[PDB]
């Protein structure tokens, strides 16, 4: 009889610093990143099976089948993230010997959200296998194995924040260093402060960016290649990190909404495609409104957008934004990170 | 220098048993509820003012303002429930003594959700009170005065199941009977079976609903005028609640899933608006893409629907609502009930 393992782990908004975990950035100067889990999930399930087969099925829906070999699974670009955490766990837990499965994904944003999903769909196959073959693997070793798994193994480029929110879980402030040495700093804020905060926020889905891998590579490019007036706005954007994460720690409102504006200048500063005219104009539109704040939640150019409001002006800022293409939500913040259960077995 | 109070009250999705709550039913043969708090709320804020004058501020920002007197506030159909709230909370708290304030609400979803937003919204603004004058309300009075203000003060015809779930939060199975008495069971559901179901549920938001007085009209008509067969119908409704109650303590999903079956039908037999032709299409099509089950969550003809998917179908339904006239969600519940907290001394 089979053995059905399920994983979740929380998807994440990027309130400051993103840009600063980028590879030069964050091993030149070192980098900064305040972000918390929201109540969207990516999934990972991993069913045993009776056949010898290993099958992989991901969020839009690829499928691969492969048969059993002593061998590992080439990363020939069809679900290379699936193969490659399933060739780390069988060579380090199962001593090379495959394990006939299934291994799924889906998830509750798409690519290109703003919401670290890609990142995040990685801790959730590790998580899975986790749960399935009993590992002692804590909180830092998942997220640096995603880390690895994702960006040498699978030579994709990118941050350095999103493996970390989707293990941890909760507001974290994180401190980025060179040679894959990173701090979490999970932040004790008031109940008060986080009600007041979702009380405050409304997110806008503004479609898929596609300028993710483009902008990471400017902002990389731009420590690379010495680009003075880039380089500062990116050492601001690190500077509101800070001041975001002092503010909500006071319970400073006033201070995080200034912090807020200062970063998504700079933001917009460090790489040419971060905003364009179509998210100008519904940041224009949200301020006329009555928004204090805002920003794209990811490396920028599209995905999610979210707005601080004062309370008297929320429900004209949501029917304003009704009147833009895209999909308005509140904000819930999820204190857990990453888990398992059992359905068989 | 003025107070500022805020006040929050989870929404809720109706999962069994929404109309045996209406007053001739519950009255007659006992009533049975299952419900469960989801991620958007309900707000109030009162603001104390420095001017001798009362202001009442709505959600689709109607707004309200009158001078100090010593007499009860007229219930002129403008802002009823704000006024009701502001009389019995001077009458029977400040011995008469009117205040100078702004009691202003707001709301994650707009009248006709499903969600049971209009006692949602009575209920906040009670625990905005209860935290303004520090009053030692529980829950049971609490729900219960928000039930007395909105049906008996206001006049305004419904149901019981709304009160409570705002006031208690979490997954509750209640049961009513005559005399306004109310039992609220709060199910102690394992952290596995919250996950699966979770990860199983896909929300849709179909528009808003202008069928809710009407199917509560024909429900209490029902029993009223003795209709054998649609009594028959919601004592149906009655079973199910009961038996999906059961199925969530007992983690067992293939009977969650075959008693909202035989539930929906159920509600539709009970009252003729329950559902409708364009209702209808999107279940079949819902089906068609692998949901097991599903239902429209309040009393029925439009708001939010929800949808029970194995994992497996999941995004293929997800891709198949996008279709459809309406927004799709995931389902993420909430423990807590009503809460306030202060901006201002
Ligand atoms: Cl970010
Ligand atoms: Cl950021
Ligand atoms: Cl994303
Ligand atoms: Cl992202
Ligand atoms: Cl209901
Ligand atoms: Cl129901
Ligand atoms: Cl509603
Ligand atoms: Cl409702």
């Amino acid at each position: 009889n089979p053995t059905i393992i399920r994983a979740r782990a929380p998807l994440r908004l990027g309130l400051a610093g993103g840009g600063t975990d980028v590879a030069p950035y964050a091993d030149t100067f070192g980098g900064y990143v305040l972000n918390a889990t929201i109540d969207r999930y990516a999934y990972a399930v991993i069913k045993t099976l009776t056949i010898p087969a290993v099958r992989f099925v991901s969020t839009d829906q690829q499928v691969e089948k492969h048969q059993l070999i002593s061998e590992p699974l080439e990363l020939n670009g069809t679900l290379n993230l699936h193969k490659a955490v399933y060739n780390h766990m069988i060579r380090n837990y199962n001593h090379g010997k495959p394990i006939a499965l299934e291994l799924s994904t889906f998830c509750d944003a798409p690519a290109g959200s703003g919401l670290g999903s890609s990142s995040t769909l990685v801790v959730v196959m590790i998580k899975a296998f986790v749960e399935l073959l009993n590992l002692p693997l804590d909180d830092y070793a998942i997220a640096q194995l995603a880390y690895r798994i994702e960006r040498v193994d699978c030579g994709l480029a990118g941050g350095r924040q999103d493996q970390y929110s989707a293990t941890f879980g909760g507001f974290n402030f994180m401190e980025f260093y060179e040679e894959e040495r990173t701090i979490v700093n999970p932040l004790r804020i008031k109940n008060w402060v986080l009600c007041e905060l979702e009380a405050s926020l409304v997110l806008f889905y503004t479609g898929v960016s596609r300028e993710s891998a483009k902008i990471i590579q400017d902002q990389s490019d731009n420590v690379v290649s010495h680009k003075t007036a880039a380089i500062e706005a990116m050492h601001g954007i690190k500077r509101e990190a800070l001041v975001m994460k002092e503010a909500l720690l006071k319970g400073d409102f006033k201070a995080f909404v200034a912090s807020m504006r200062l970063g998504w200048d700079n933001k917009k500063n460090s790489a040419r495609t971060v905003s364009n005219a179509h998210i100008d104009e519904i940041y224009d539109a949200a301020i006329r409104a009555g928004a204090q704040a805002g920003k794209v939640s990811g490396a920028g150019g599209g995905g999610f957008m979210l707005f601080f409001v004062p309370t008297e002006k929320r429900m004209d800022l949501i029917r304003t934004l009704g009147e833009y293409d895209g999909q308005v939500s509140n904000c819930h913040f999820t204190k857990n990170g990453t888990q398992a259960w059992r359905i068989a077995n």
